[PDB]
């Protein structure tokens, strides 16, 4: 019973010019070091590698300490490796075998009592040979989210859908997303599947007296998206069937919380492609305090059209609104809170309270202040809006390390559709704000009120929950030097790096 | 050889009156009792042991207790006094009569080994006194009845009776949430005498894996107050030390949640006494839309005075504010959002948005509406306020079964002093609104922004955490018929039933 341990691009690339295709991945190496060494007393592990893999290592690190180094090679001799560097005392001498079947036979003969776990470390020669013989019980895969130029590739295998879109291998473990040198990645493991408390118990047994899960197989679920998935599953399992303003039935839960890290990667959800062009163009729209939805619509972003139609504005009891007008909406309250609205064309400069500018000036001069809030809810002008704000409130926070976090409260949540859009939108705002203030982005926290999935979306969401997440992408702000204030961002100032989602899921917007 | 004791108990240790139970029928208790005495892991059954009067107090259809070996301790009653009392059913075990508890335990070993699984002393005072003296009691199953009743028979005093009320040891290993039957709150505690299948997943868990705990013995944590206790513990252990607008050192955290049930009992926290006279007077102050802190100050609630002083009013740059005037405070926006403020004496009826009216109306008519929100935060009006509202927003949610839930978001949370007050203050509003809208109260959800403990409380809080919580009380609304609007309520229309909190800890208010 052997295990494979690899780092791998989406297109299964592993090496180039007999070296790693990426810049050094410190957290990947630490993870490698730990897996290959650790043991529950008397036994050391074994690291089986090829010649090209052995050679590609730095001289400093070979032989890999505390582990039986076995090199599969015909051309290299057992003494050339011995003459390469003097051996340090306390380690088994590096062993050379003809092929991989012969390599494991060596452990059967001479090391039957000493070795605990067996690890094949590279490369494509030994990996291919390992999967051929099928003696691999487990695969420890580091999924590099970014694509890199490669000439050596890891062989494709049943259930390699965990890398990109297309005896079996099922994921049992998915870690949260890590990053090094602007390279996002995460760790997965895959399985070859094909009376101190006796007194308490009966009190618990009677105490209960009273269906769907996200990716059942995956038992350790480090990935942060699991929040959102388990949140879908929960409302499908434990929510309440409700009616609606829209006329479409709803399953709703009240009081819901999600939080996502910003320090390593960006929570652009992977289980379905997120319309990022939308979250970007809409956020810049908000920041401008723009209330004209045509400016969005023309850019290819049609998210607001149905709620600013001639038909909808009349039902929303505003016959004197122009098509495209969202009223004094999200962005208007941010940049001009309380100001007298006229139309989308009127210039509202200097009028009202610019919450966004004050939130920054507070962050930049006095970050411990507890009044760093931006609201979109104005009970005075709710009726003048074409549709009341969902994401209505957000608070900011700085710690010791000059790291920035952001809470956002949402009154009403279309989990299937709006939520992943909302996560990504505000997390982006945190990145923007953090940069302008000279702070590290840390964490984004999502507070939810009415949290609901629409009944017509339910079939599509079970489809989404069969999908195990991919590593998060990195969002980079570009022209970091050129942008100094929050209004200096443009659409081209951003870069989504290594975003490899699952295929598009179609979901109708509830009018 | 070891025995378990199973009792229900008044805070004053009372167990009986007039050879019967002191309280009305508690179904959930009798359920607990039935299951705990009966449930057994094959060829095996449980023994129940009682006094003569316990046997007599018990209704005829229930004695002897089915599926359990009954033993009555008596010297007047004989074994044939009981056999003639009711024909024995086929299969059941005969009731045995011993003259003392040592004889009872002796009989159990002498004749009933290999026969009886577990031994339960069931009552009354005499046998509970006897069992505690012998030191044979391994576990105490206490049903803490929170309400004080007329009692002539009492459970004996024991080391560890600090779980009942204020003052070889008996410490809690289990505390459940508060239940209620017939206007009576209660909860269940258990006390203890002290004086590569999945292992291939575990190596990656090694490196990823890594001080103050409250009531650490309590292995089961049903009691919803544990949420708050652990929230204090987390802030201290895992928080970051910030400086403060007041100057006093702060340990703080961002984005933490709590939720409390309102269908069984009231989350008026028990681990320290909460100033309920304040929570009631402050809320009815808000409801009236009052901005005059002297109306609270004259009534014995001085919670706002340190913030309406001439010094603080001038430090907030408001020279013309009279002493007492909070400016457009929380009460003000609730009923007059956007109204132009003058002083506390000016009459504002009709001006601004009456959010509270709109909330109740939307509730009583269109409960599936998601715009059912109230907000104290008014960016344009913040400057004129003596203090920017801490609790700034609440949302209401109505269920399938006409069940009301409420979320409240609080930007800044004094976890030592303000948080339990706020839990109490909105749970009360939720009760009030529910009655006024003809709805069953279900849940209060607390969303928290800057969640912090002051450093001149750290010592005073570590002490509090040593205290395990008592059952929650019931808050009843008196004069239900007379009250039909939210303004109809007065301080007298309420009654806190079964409140048994721990001693007061002195915590100064930060100005
Ligand atoms: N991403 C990752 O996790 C890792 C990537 N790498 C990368 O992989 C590349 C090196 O791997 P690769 O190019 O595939 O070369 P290999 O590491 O597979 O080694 C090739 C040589 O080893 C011998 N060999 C290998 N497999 C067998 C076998 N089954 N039977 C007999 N002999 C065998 C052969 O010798 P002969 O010709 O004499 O038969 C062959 O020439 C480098 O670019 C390196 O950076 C390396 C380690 C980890
Ligand atoms: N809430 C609860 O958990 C429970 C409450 N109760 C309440 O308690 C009351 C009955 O209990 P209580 O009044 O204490 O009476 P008991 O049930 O303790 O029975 C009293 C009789 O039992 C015998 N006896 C008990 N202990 C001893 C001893 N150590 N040595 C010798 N004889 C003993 C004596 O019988 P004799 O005189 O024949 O020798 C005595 O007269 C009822 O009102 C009942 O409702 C009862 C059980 C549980
Ligand atoms: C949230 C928000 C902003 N908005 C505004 C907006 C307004 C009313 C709404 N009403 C309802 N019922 N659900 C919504 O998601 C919604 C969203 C959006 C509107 C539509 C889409 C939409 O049709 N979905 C995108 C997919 C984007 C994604 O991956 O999330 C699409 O493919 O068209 C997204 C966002
Ligand atoms: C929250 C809030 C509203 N308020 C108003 C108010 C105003 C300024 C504040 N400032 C600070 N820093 N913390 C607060 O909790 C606080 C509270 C209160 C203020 C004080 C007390 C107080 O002194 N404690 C109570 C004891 C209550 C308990 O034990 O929990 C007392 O006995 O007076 C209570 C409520
Ligand atoms: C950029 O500098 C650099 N870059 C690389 C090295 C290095 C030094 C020793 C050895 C190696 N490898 C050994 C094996 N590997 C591996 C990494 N992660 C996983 N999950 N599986 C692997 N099988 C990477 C290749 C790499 C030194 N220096
Ligand atoms: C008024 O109706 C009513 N009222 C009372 C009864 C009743 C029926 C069986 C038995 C009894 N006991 C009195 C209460 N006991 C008890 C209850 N909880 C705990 N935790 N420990 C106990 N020792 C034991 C025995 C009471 C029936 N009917
Ligand atoms: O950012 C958004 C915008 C809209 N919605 C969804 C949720 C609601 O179902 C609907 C708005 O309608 P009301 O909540 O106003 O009824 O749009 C979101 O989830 N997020
Ligand atoms: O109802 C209240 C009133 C006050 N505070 C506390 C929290 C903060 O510690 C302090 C307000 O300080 P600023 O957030 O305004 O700085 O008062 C509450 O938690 N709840």
């Amino acid at each position: 019973p052997v295990c494979l341990v690899v780092a791998m691009t989406p297109k299964r690339g592993i090496g180039i010019n007999n070296g790693l295709p990426w810049p050094h991945l410190t957290t990947d190496f630490k993870h490698f070091s730990r897996v290959t060494k650790t043991t529950p007393a008397s036994r050391f592990n074994a690291v089986v590698m090829g010649r090209k893999t052995w050679e590609s290592m730095p001289r400093k690190f070979r032989p890999l300490v505390d582990r039986l180094n076995i090199v599969v090679s015909s051309s290299l001799k057992e003494e050339d490796i011995a003459a390469e560097k003097p051996q340090a005392e306390g380690q088994q001498r590096v062993r050379v075998c003809a092929s991989l079947p012969a390599a494991l036979s060596l452990l059967e003969e001479e090391y039957k009592d000493s070795v605990d776990q067996i690890f094949v470390v590279g490369g494509a020669g030994l990996y291919e040979a390992a999967l051929s013989l099928g003696v691999a019980s487990h695969l420890y895969i580091t999924r590099v989210a970014r694509e890199f130029p490669c000439d050596v590739f890891f062989p494709a295998f049943p259930g390699d859908d965990i890398l990109s879109n297309k005896a079996t291998y099922r994921p049992i473990f998915i870690s949260k997303t890590f990053s090094d040198n602007g390279v996002p990645y995460d760790f997965v493991v895959l399985e070859k599947r094909r009376s101190s408390a006796a007194a308490i118990a009966p009190v618990l047994a009677w105490m209960d007296e009273e269906l769907i899960r996200a990716v059942p197989h995956v038992h350790f679920r480090g990935h942060e998206e699991f929040q959102y998935l388990d949140l879908i599953a929960d409302i499908i399992n434990n929510g309440r069937t409700m009616d609606d303003r829209t006329g479409v039935g709803v399953i709703s839960k009240f009081g819901c919380t999600m939080r996502y890290s910003l320090d390593q990667a960006f929570p652009l959800l992977t289980t379905k492609r997120v319309f990022w062009k939308g979250v970007l163009e809409e956020l810049l729209w908000f920041i401008r305090g723009d209330t004209n939805a045509n400016h969005l619509s023309e850019k290819g972003v049609k998210i607001w059209d149905k709620n600013v139609t001639r038909e909808f504005l009349d039902s929303r009891n505003l016959p004197h609104r122009e098509v495209g007008d969202i009223g004094p909406g999200y962005g208007f309250q941010w940049r001009h809170f309380g100001a007298a609205y006229k139309d989308m064309h009127t210039d509202y400069t200097g009028q009202g309270v610019d919450q966004l500018k004050n939130v920054i000036q507070m962050l930049r001069t006095n970050p411990t202040d507890r009044r760093m809030l931006m609201t979109a809810w104005n009970p005075a002008a709710l009726d003048e809006m074409a549709l009341p704000p969902c994401h209505l409130l957000c608070q900011f926070y700085v710690n010791d390390q000059k790291e920035l976090s952001c809470i956002m409260y949402q009154r009403s949540c279309d989990v299937g559709l709006g939520v992943p859009f909302n996560i990504a939108s505000y997390s982006l705002l945190t990145l923007m704000v953090a940069h302008v203030c000279n702070l590290k982005p840390k964490e984004f926290i999502h507070f939810m009120g009415n949290t609901h999935v629409y009944t017509n979306h339910v079939e599509a969401l079970k489809e989404q929950l069969r999908r195990e997440p991919r590593p998060f992408p990195i969002v980079n702000i570009l022209n970091k030097e050129r942008i100094k204030e929050i209004d200096d961002f443009t659409a081209e100032d951003f870069e989504v790096v290594g975003y490899v989602p699952h295929g598009r899921i179609q979901m109708e917007m509830a009018v």
